[PDB]
């Protein structure tokens, strides 16, 4: 029994057909391209995502070939929010502007200084930030009125691709709640929260749960794809979160530490509860929620620091790094860094190290750093912890993954095992399962990892909790006490 799932991704259109219930039978891709038409603008284009999303979905059937093509149904995931516009006729206003994109700070502070930030955080359960639909809807009422007349429909990037496929006109719930227009209280999109943005509320579509079918392929987009005609397709899913149930992240208390670029963390629970800290989406398995959270600086300060450590070690270095810091002790002998190199996610403090001596080697430097990346990954988890979604089964993913130096570290800091695992094609798998456990129950949620490359489970060590815990102690007060000068 067999099933696709297709990414929209920034950098890369991804589609997989899965034959259930563990075997991928083939893989196909094609670059997308970010442009940037002013310093901070990260914009797309629609089509693109379309023509990539053919070719991908024939590929698919080619690669397979006809005896052994027969997808019983599909499910998008893709990056959100992106902003994509929609006139009365279906046509794109403008690029999509995606979520990465910088230009409305202006608009974010009058909508911060327009509604409480905290009874709006309670309420949808996400920030007052760039990355709300809400704050990109106002910036292109200001600087491009004639857009904004002519927006009949606002959507993200696989919510579009949805309606290309189906000629349905819905969103997924969790671009409508990461966008700023669901109240968690109601999971409905209210005209309240559609108001802020200053659109019509006919404007934004009725927010559809990813688990359910969503409508069929139509004659022409099975035309245009290859697609069966009449195929089933499910509601879009988020990628973050496709990424996460992929992991095996499926019951209450599930975590994902994701060792990429930028780091995530993204939790299963039964509870939905805002946090100042933490930002909430609904996760595919019906009923719970995924409360996540990202650091900006995760692969990439090991990136910058690696280069000015192992200047001209070439791939190696973090091998070579790797090494030393293995012969170090815990701690790093008194070094202490904030790994805070863009800045933290609340304020703007920076990259620290402290504690050095003439003593201190370059292993100690890399070690620190390694530490410290962990610690900002412990206090997510113990915030976690505060807010009830009792964090307690726990796996590493993403590049980090291969230094099983680091990954000692991260175990030995937090106190439990942590599963690594590898998910290489990413957030189509999320997406494949989601199609897979609608075509029948021959399957659970739980079935996913089947199709990832699950590896070693590392023990935490417990004779460094004592370390690491006075460790986690002084990373805390560095911050604390390093607070003040930084907002100097």
């Amino acid at each position: 029994r067999q099933v696709i799932g297709l990414d929209i991704g920034t950098t890369s259109t991804i589609a997989i057909l899965v034959r259930l219930p563990d075997t991928v039978v083939a893989v196909a891709s094609r670059p997308t391209t970010l442009s940037s038409p002013h310093p901070g603008w990260a914009e797309e284009d629609p089509a693109q995502w379309w023509d990539n999303a053919r070719a991908v979905l024939a590929e698919l059937k080619t690669t397979a070939g006809e005896s052994d093509w027969r997808p019983g149904g599909i499910c998008v995931t893709g990056m959100l929010p992106a902003v994509v516009l929609l006139d009365d006729r279906g046509a794109v206003l403008r690029p999509s502007i995606q979520q990465s994109d910088g230009r409305c700070g202006d608009e974010v502070a009058e909508l911060r200084a327009e509604v409480d930030s905290e009874a709006f955080l309670a309420r949808t359960g996400n920030g007052v930030t760039q990355q709300l639909v809400t704050a990109k809807l106002r910036w292109i009422e200001r600087h491009e009125p004639a857009v904004f007349g002519a927006i009949a429909t606002v959507c993200g990037s696989y919510d579009y691709i949805n309606m290309l496929l189906t000629g349905e006109r819905v969103v997924d719930r969790n671009w409508a709640l990461e966008g700023g227009f669901i109240d968690l209280a109601s999971g409905t999109v209210e005209a309240d929260l559609v108001a802020l943005a200053h659109i019509p509320p006919s404007a934004v579509p009725p927010a559809h749960p990813t688990h359910r079918v969503l409508g069929a392929v139509t004659a022409e987009a099975a035309a245009l794809t290859g697609l069966p005609t009449g195929l089933p397709v499910y509601g879009g899913a988020a990628d973050h979160i496709a990424s996460a149930l992929a992991a095996g992240i499926t019951r209450p208390g599930d975590v994902l530490l994701k060792f990429g670029g930028a780091g995530d963390i993204i939790v299963a629970s039964a509870t939905a509860k805002s946090d100042p800290r933490l930002y909430l989406d609904y996760h595919l398995v019906p009923g719970l929620y995924a409360p996540n959270g990202c650091m900006a600086a995760t692969g990439s300060a090991l990136n910058w620091l690696a280069k000015l450590l192992a200047p001209e070690a070439g791939e190696a270095a973090h091998a070579q790094l790797d090494a030393l810091a293995a012969e170090v002790p815990a701690g790093a002998d008194g070094l202490v860094c904030l790994p805070y190199f863009l800045g933290e996610k609340d304020p703007f403090a920076s990259g620290t190290f402290t504690g050095l001596s003439l003593s201190h080697t370059r292993g100690h430097l890399w070690r620190a750093l390694l530490e410290a990346v962990a610690l900002a990954f412990r206090h997510h988890v113990a915030v976690l912890d505060d807010i009830g979604h009792a964090p307690q089964r726990f796996f590493a993913s993403d590049g980090g993954t291969r230094s099983r130096v680091w990954m000692g570290i991260m175990a030995d800091v937090l106190q439990r095992p942590v599963q690594l695992l590898a998910n290489p094609l990413g957030s189509a798998v999320g997406a494949a399962w989601v199609a897979a456990i609608g075509g029948g129950d021959d399957l659970g949620w739980d079935d996913v990892t089947a199709l990832v490359r699950t590896g070693e489970k590392i023990t935490p060590d417990p004779a460094k909790a004592e370390v690491y815990d006075r460790l986690y102690r002084d990373f805390s007060a560095l911050y604390a006490t390093l607070h003040p000068f930084f907002h100097r």
